[PDB]
């Protein structure tokens, strides 16, 4: 038995071949995408796994698969928006995703980013660019003496607290629901209390109408002038404009942004001396106190492995059983 | 009682005054370093404490300090290097320092700078200045998925391990004496086992005829090619030409330096516009994967206040007691 995998990265390769071993299933990789040309490559295969943003329209695809008799179309990413569920449905194609990869990936990036700001490192690095090596006024703090606010103590949000609690810090959290598992880890508080008490605020909530622009300028108002803002979740959870405003005015210390508003038109593109599409991107990259990362929180050996492992196991289940825990569709 | 304090900084003032308040002992300050007419500066004062690099061999201070009634000379840093041993014990002058201030200051810097590197942040940042927002090739690693080598698991060395331990790292150490307190937290290995097994290699030893060039041409060629080195201890510890040759030739992946060869002559000075003393420093600033900080490991609220409290309670001891912990010398 064998699976074909598309659009495979060089960093995914280690993880696939570990799973090839484990299950004794043979998997074949290529660097293509799925289009009606390349669908013909499914010929000798019992199933397929893809990765891409490209919306796949042409019914010749779902036909061709069904014609070589694949019973599913699997995506290793969280998003399915490029697969047409109806089209899969009528072709006897069950389509699955991989929503949850290791919550540690993002977490340790929240940690790294935070520590840097805590040590005042971007300012050292600035001074030291010009060979001012003086340390005047840059005295920093120890984590045990910090109180870390977490909004959305989640799968991730929860992992984050656990990290910091372990480092010796003091962890408070704002959440609409309390987990008992976090009982010795966070003290639960209202958003208004957290913002007031917290040296570091880190946003782990999902992006909903509920949470969109949860950080509004009166929430930034509420924060300590020397406190920092860490957003690893989703760009729109934050008011990009109020952020900038607060920063300039020194309402808060600085920030780490892994995700920004309007990033679909910048992160993961070669902008090298093209022009920047976001006036905010342009204004934030000119702020000294602010770090930015291309929504790479996820991107780690163990996280890539999950997407590789899970997405493949979903392929097996559909084949042996006919059902996967991750399936988004029906057939007839 | 009253005590004169020297070379004081803005960061120290708040921590000092709190002590004055606490003990009712009056400490008068100044940004002066102790040299010559600074002798009588001790006039009304019953004790003196200093923070400086500049050495003092001249007896026209010591007799003054004897006559002015000062029974001691106390340093607020761990360094005693600038003090005379003959003149001290004979002039009526005891000499105490602070051997250890908060160990988490230094530990947490190496944890930060390590985490930064594990996450490929310098390469990401480098790309983001080009406005190249692509993440392809930058995959990072989880802490659990790493083996952290500690050379010198001492006060600081051992704090580092507990940390990386808590965050789930497999942690191995190298020391000439093994603490039982670390039996559970670490696995003791030899230097050559360590350099070969570990992804992160962090140095905690003191500068000694023994440790000087512990990381040498050979030690570096032993390390994983994907590994990183973190030197938070002392410049001489690493053979800096070898380190450069090794980053240059990609023998290791990156490095993080809080101390460098001959730092006394560059670190903590505004060299903006001036030429750099070490070609060693010149060259290291152009290597991508390398991170340099001006010996800011110690520098945090707790560690500063530690220095101040301790040193003054070393003085009030040698007055209200006649003896103190960290003193080394005899009498007339
Ligand atoms: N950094 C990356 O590369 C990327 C990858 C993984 C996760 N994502 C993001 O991180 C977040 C992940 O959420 P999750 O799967 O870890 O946990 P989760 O889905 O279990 O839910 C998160 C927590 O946030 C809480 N929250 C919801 N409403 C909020 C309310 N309005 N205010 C207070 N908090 C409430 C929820 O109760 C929940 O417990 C998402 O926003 C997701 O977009 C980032
Ligand atoms: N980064 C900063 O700003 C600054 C501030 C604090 C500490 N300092 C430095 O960090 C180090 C601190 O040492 P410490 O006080 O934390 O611990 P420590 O004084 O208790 O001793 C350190 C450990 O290193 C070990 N070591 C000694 N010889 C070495 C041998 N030759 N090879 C293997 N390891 C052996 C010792 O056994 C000891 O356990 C010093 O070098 C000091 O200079 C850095």
């Amino acid at each position: 038995m064998k699976i074909i995998m598309f659009s495979v990265r060089d960093d995914e390769e280690a993880a696939i071949r570990e799973w090839e071993k484990k299950t004794g299933v043979q998997v074949d990789i290529n660097r293509l995408e799925l289009d009606a040309e390349t669908a013909q490559l499914t010929k000798g295969y019992d199933g397929i796994v893809i990765q891409q943003r490209s919306h796949i329209s042409n019914p010749a695809v779902y036909e061709t698969l069904q014609k070589n008799g694949l019973r599913q179309l699997t995506s290793r990413t969280a998003g399915y928006d490029m697969i047409d569920l109806e089209q899969a449905s009528e072709r006897g194609l069950v389509v699955t995703n991989v929503p949850a990869y290791s919550p540690n990936s993002v977490a340790e990036l929240a940690l790294t980013q935070t520590m840097r700001l805590i040590r005042n490192l971007p300012l050292f690095d600035a001074r030291g660019a010009e060979q001012d090596f003086r340390w005047a006024g840059l005295m920093a703090r120890e984590i045990r003496s910090l109180t870390v606010g977490i909004i959305g103590a989640g799968r991730i949000g929860g992992t984050v607290a656990r990290l910091f609690k372990a480092l010796g810090a003091t962890v408070i959290a704002n959440d609409i629901v309390e987990r008992v598992e976090l009982k010795d880890i966070v003290t639960y508080v209202s958003k208004e209390e957290l913002l007031q008490a917290a040296d570091v605020v880190t946003l782990h909530v999902p992006l909903m109408d509920s949470t969109t622009q949860l950080i509004d300028a009166d929430a930034l108002a509420l924060m300590k002038n020397d406190a920092v803002l860490i957003n690893a979740s989703r760009g729109p959870v934050v008011d990009t404009d109020a952020l900038i405003a607060a920063l300039q005015n020194k309402q808060i210390a600085g920030a780490a942004l892994d995700t920004l508003n309007g990033e679909e038109h910048f992160f993961n593109q070669d902008l090298c001396g093209k022009e920047l599409p976001s006036e905010q991107l342009k204004v934030l990259r000119t702020l000294p106190n602010v770090l930015i990362t291309p929504h790479i929180g996820f991107y780690t050996n163990k996280a890539v492995q999950n997407m590789v492992e899970i997405s493949l196991n979903d392929v097996l289940a559909i084949l042996k059983t006919g059902t996967s825990e991750h399936q988004l569709n029906k057939v007839a």
